């Protein structure tokens, strides 16, 4: 049900942090995954590659060597939904809740095949 590599966050200033997202992983899957990323949304809000730039306050995400940055501009009280699309991976969607300034790492997955 849920993705065995993309586990954990850490809280940045207006921005949070997916560590295991790593253009640089010897697992192929994650670092072919991480560098071929073609679109991020964040609430439905479509996010903007800000290349090497803070992503503080901003719908933006940076890929570089501490994982994946996410702005949290578009982020709301409760539920939040990011969507990672990438050239050769299922979509994958990561829900996080924001609580009294706080945001907790949820859920990763990709949409599952119904199975017995
Ligand atoms: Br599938």
């Amino acid at each position: 049900a849920n993705l065995s590599l993309i586990t954990k966050l850490s809280q940045e200033d207006g921005a949070i942090l997916f560590p295991e997202i790593d253009r640089y992983s010897d697992n192929k899957q994650i670092k072919a995954l991480t560098q071929q990323i073609t679109k991020v949304t964040v609430n439905g809000t479509v996010y903007k590659d800000l290349i090497s730039d803070s992503v503080k306050d901003t719908n933006g995400w940076v890929s570089n060597m501490t994982g994946l940055h996410l702005g949290t501009k578009a982020f709301k009280d409760g539920e939040n939904t990011i969507v990672i699309s990438s050239k050769g991976f299922e979509d994958v969607t990561i829900t996080v809740t924001k609580k009294d300034g706080q945001i907790h790492f949820v859920s990763a997955k990709q949409k599952q095949h119904v199975t017995a």
